[PDB]
Parts: C-alpha cells; sequence; structure tokens
C-alpha cells in the first residue's frame, strides 16, 4: 500500500463471508479494524478503532439493518462506505439516494478489489452533500 494498510470494519454475520471479506481486503494489503455481526458491534468496534473503510450487509445478526450502522458510523466520521449484500434492491426501496458503492452477494472478488481501490481513489476529502 501507498497510503498505508487502510484498516476496515467489515459489518457480517455469516462468518464464511466475514473472513472471506477480511482475507480479500487484506490481499489488498490492507487491514481489519473490526468485525460486527450487528450494529451495535459495529459501534463498539467505532468505539475502539477507526476505520479507513466500511463494509456491510444488510442483515444483521441482531436484526439491524447494516444500512442503519453505515449511517451511525457516517455520523462519526466521513468514511467512504462498502456495501455488499444480497438484497440491492432494498437499498433502492423508495429510499431515493443510492449507495456510493455496491455489490451484490455472492460478490466476484475481482469486483470487489476494484471497489476497494474506488473507494480509496475518491478519497472522502470534500464535504458532500
Amino acid at each position: 500500500g501507498a497510503m498505508g494498510s487502510t484498516n476496515v470494519l467489515i459489518i457480517e454475520d455469516e462468518p464464511l463471508i466475514s473472513m472471506q471479506l477480511e482475507d480479500l481486503v487484506r490481499s489488498l494489503g490492507h487491514d481489519i479494524a473490526g468485525t460486527a455481526a450487528t450494529r451495535t458491534q459495529a459501534q463498539e468496534a467505532v468505539a475502539k478503532e477507526k476505520p479507513g473503510l466500511v463494509l456491510a450487509d444488510i442483515q444483521l445478526a441482531d436484526g439491524s439493518s447494516g444500512i442503519d450502522a453505515v449511517e451511525d458510523i457516517l455520523g462519526q466520521f466521513d468514511v467512504p462506505v462498502i456495501f455488499i449484500t444480497a438484497y440491492p434492491e432494498r437499498l433502492l426501496t423508495g429510499d431515493r439516494p443510492e449507495p456510493t458503492y455496491l455489490v451484490t452477494k455472492p460478490f466476484q472478488e475481482s469486483t470487489v478489489r476494484t471497489t476497494i481501490s474506488q473507494a480509496l481513489f475518491f478519497q472522502n476529502s470534500p464535504t458532500a452533500v
């Protein structure tokens, strides 16, 4: 990495997907800031360490929405978030704004590696509305 190993927050209840994302993002030369199966664990992760990139699904273990977890984090930081989930359509349910980065489950590592590189290309420096 040129900007250093950017630690990533992975919000995913499914362990096989979490560790997949962990290894995947690790292959990209990044790190893991924490793993969260729930929105609560997500906030605790953040309470511990600030991630430079966030990953979240829709359905969490607690029944909470990963989007809400993301927005919570976004209420703390202005960091790039990538939504990888089996419910792309759920983010398009009259919500109006569309997720900046979206990948559908099951994902292709090629797409994921691509998406991370984009999210971290457009580093969140300006103040977007």
